[PDB]
């Protein structure tokens, strides 16, 4: 079967026979669309054509396929599967693995980076003490002062489900939230659940608008353990305007590393609970999302505020150019401090010429177009009329529920 | 069975159930979902129309009664002998409201049950429509202060008598490609121009110039009518601080008509049936002035506002953005037209769905169309979860009649 996509500001047309090799599930059905759905231990039997399905792939993509190198390797993993119920990912595959669960990302649209991604193997790793000194070095590493590098940092995979490894945090670094009395949050709501935990495990909060969560780190599937990331390690961008000199004294700055430490990796059927993965921001995740969402930081009123707009009528768009505004300003303070970033015009011209690559080379590129088109200004980036296909292909990063919902507390 | 949507912002869980009347198919499967892919006799005839009058006397209380089973009886009649049935004023007024009602893409169905329709079933000729369509265009005009209404044509027969509009919409701009390379006037409407030329419209060669109606009886071939010029409410573009705003001499029009759609009702197909409201000034100001392939205004206003567009992250193209979308509404304002702004029209559109998920248990809804292609994220239709299903009476997309009609 071959799919058409059409784009409508260039007419192109390109075809996707990549679907073909989908094999997980939408949520969505001949009778009903879930595309705006957020969320729409294995046995022997079903792993071995996962792992199987995964050495096809990566020995193919080393033009390797059938030699006796690959047959060799599957006979040791089928041999390794029904002697120990699981097996080891070579290096080289998991490096592999963790590169193709980012390029088959379809909510992503950084991935014409997907190729150059550093990975760190946490496999050896033991210990909450162990895994903090892992993510303090892919903090500094990716960080490298400003000039953002793709990371990611891989701990043991799951076993019996048990022992996994987790990262409570939703990302590496990220603000605290307080609900007060009075109903009122200091700080970032999104992150008021995970505050209180942490102050539950003996974290003593500064209480500000901008405090560094500790991270708190599960291994083994131990109770977790509460850790403080140096300081010197987390750069952060004071955020100020290029004309506005009052937007410095609304007080904001913003942490310069997104590090999602929540999701699981998936490669060759093997579950990786614990992978923190990085990279650098789009401004609009910034100054569209934490600061203006309104359970985020809800700054608009204030900025228009101090814009003297006309407030009085919706409009006036008062909201959309105090919008623009902040998002003016979130690009002009992270590049004057020179660390990494990109506006949602250049990001979304790179996707779409990544996914053109990808078409051509691969014979598609999964993406959902719900997220891949930026949270203003849609329609004048080249995503917004540009049809897409969302599937699923694996190697894989998958939502997991919070452990605080799941994990047996042993004391 | 059941299923939740939630909002992302509220934190609201609502439970649809209504997606259980779903019919048509939406494209996806659970291996692919084409959410956004903008295309994705009498044996079939009678289930289609009991389906309807099932749920039309459900509407009005009257489900499993004589005068039900009657009606199901005498449509079944028709059916078995002249191969197809009308529909009672009744059920023809229903039937139209509920296809707007179901329509999943359309962000203003607060106001589904105030449509105005008119019954032009007994329409025979090109010059009939004609006339049909000058009268709606005033009725919705209404000197500015816009009707939502609809106009029916005869439905199809045996599909070799089709009517149909050839327009995409009553009221639209000429497209003409230029020796230049350019195009003058709308790119959109380039191909239906140059067939309104081709059937011997004298074309005026401008930015803006009205399109004439090209329509179509009884299969037909369709035949030029001018709208009367005096019928066209248009918009001058000014800005109510930049007084240069008006020196691109950018205006519009005050009717979006859809013209080129399809309505389905108990299984009978009216091929013709433009229907229009009032706009959203994103479609205006962000769509036909700014997409690429559109008027194409953004370089233009980021140069009269003297932005720095050397680099995207300046964010020249947003601020330039903004400010036409300021412009257009407060241009229909002040001339007193009928608009919404995107931020009132999502918050009417949540509080209709809540309406809907209450009294009809659900609302069809098409995020990527519902969503506004500005500032999405800062409107409450951007955190909330939809669902896309396909309920009856619909209107559907059907090509455009040139590709189809034979001369
Ligand atoms: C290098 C620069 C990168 C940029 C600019 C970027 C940008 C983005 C953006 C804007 C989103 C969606 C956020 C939203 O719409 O709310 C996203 C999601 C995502 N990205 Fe990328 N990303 C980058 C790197 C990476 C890396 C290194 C990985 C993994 C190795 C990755 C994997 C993902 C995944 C799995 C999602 C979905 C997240 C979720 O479901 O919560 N991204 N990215
Ligand atoms: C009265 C005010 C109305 C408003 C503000 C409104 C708004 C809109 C908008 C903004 C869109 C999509 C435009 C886009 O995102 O590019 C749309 C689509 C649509 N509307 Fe409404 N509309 C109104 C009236 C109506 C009426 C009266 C009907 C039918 C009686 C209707 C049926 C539809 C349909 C079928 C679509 C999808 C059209 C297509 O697929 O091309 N709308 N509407
Ligand atoms: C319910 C739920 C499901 C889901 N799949 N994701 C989420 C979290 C979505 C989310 C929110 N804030 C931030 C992110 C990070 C996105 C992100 C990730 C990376 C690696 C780089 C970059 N620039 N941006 C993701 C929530
Ligand atoms: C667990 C959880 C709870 C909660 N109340 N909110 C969240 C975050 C929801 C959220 C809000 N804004 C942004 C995102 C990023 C995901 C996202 C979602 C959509 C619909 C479009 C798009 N471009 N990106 C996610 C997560
Ligand atoms: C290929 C294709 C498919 C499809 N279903 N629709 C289209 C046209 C989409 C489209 C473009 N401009 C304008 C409209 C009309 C939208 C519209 C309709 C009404 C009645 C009121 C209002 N405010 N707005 C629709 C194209
Ligand atoms: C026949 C036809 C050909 C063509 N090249 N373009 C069109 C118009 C395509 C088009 C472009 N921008 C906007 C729309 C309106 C429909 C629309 C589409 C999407 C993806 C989101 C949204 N909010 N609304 C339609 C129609
Ligand atoms: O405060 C808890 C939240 O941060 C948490 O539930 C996240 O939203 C979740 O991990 C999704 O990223
Ligand atoms: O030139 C004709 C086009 O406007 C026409 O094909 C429309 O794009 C189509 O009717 C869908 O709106
Ligand atoms: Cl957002
Ligand atoms: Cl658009
Ligand atoms: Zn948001
Ligand atoms: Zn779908
Ligand atoms: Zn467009």
């Amino acid at each position: 079967r071959f799919l058409k996509v059409k784009n409508w500001e260039t007419d192109v047309v390109l075809t996707d026979t990549l679907h073909l090799k989908s094999t997980l599930e939408t949520g969505c059905t001949e009778h009903i669309c879930m595309g705006s759905i957020m969320l729409p231990v294995r046995t022997k039997d079903q792993l071995f054509p996962l792992a199987k399905e995964f050495l096809d792939q990566y020995y193919s993509s080393i033009k390797r396929f059938g030699s006796k190198a690959h047959m060799d390797r599957l006979e040791e993993v089928n041999k390794e599967i029904e002697s120990t119920s699981t097996y080891q990912l070579k290096d080289t595959e998991l490096i592999y693995g963790a590169k193709h669960a980012w390029r088959n990302a379809s909510r992503c649209v950084g991935r014409i980076q997907w190729s150059k991604l550093q990975v760190f193997d946490a496999r050896d790793c033991t210990t909450a003490h162990g895994m903090f000194n892992y993510i303090c070095n892919h903090v500094k590493y990716a960080t490298n002062k400003g000039n953002l590098r793709s990371a990611i940092t891989i701990f043991p995979q799951r076993t019996d489900g048990k022992h996994d490894f987790r990262v409570w945090n939703s990302q590496l670094i990220r603000y605290a939230g307080y609900k007060q009395p009075d109903g009122s949050t200091l700080g970032d709501p999104a992150n008021v659940q995970f505050t209180e935990i942490c102050i539950q495990q003996g974290w003593k909060a500064p209480r500000g608008r901008f405090d560094v969560l500790p991270l708190l780190l599960q291994a083994n599937g131990n109770d977790p353990e509460l850790f403080q990331i140096p300081p010197e390690l987390v750069l952060e961008v004071p955020i100020r305007h290029p004309k506005f000199d009052w937007f410095k004294d609304l007080g904001l700055k913003w942490y310069g590393l997104p590090a999602v430490s929540n999701m699981l990796l998936e490669i060759g059927g093997l579950e990786f609970s614990a992978c923190p993965f990085s990279g650098w921001y789009m401004g609009t995740e910034i100054g569209v999302r934490n600061y203006c969402d309104n359970s985020r930081y809800n700054i608009l009123e204030e900025v228009a505020k101090k814009m003297d707009l006309d407030m009085r009528k919706t409009s006036s768009l008062w909201k959309d150019q105090a919008l623009v505004e902040i998002n003016i300003a979130v690009l002009y303070s992270f590049q004057s401090d020179k660390v990494t970033i990109v506006d949602h015009h250049s990001a979304t011209e790179s996707f779409i010429k990544h996914m053109e690559n990808e078409y051509r080379c691969r014979g598609g590129c999964p993406a959902d177009w719900v997220w891949i088109v930026p949270p203003m200004s849609g329609s004048i980036t080249p995503v917004f009329h540009q049809e897409m296909l969302n599937y699923r292909l694996t190697p894989s990063f998958e939502y997991q529920p919070d452990p605080w919902n799941t994990h047996v507390w042993k004391g």
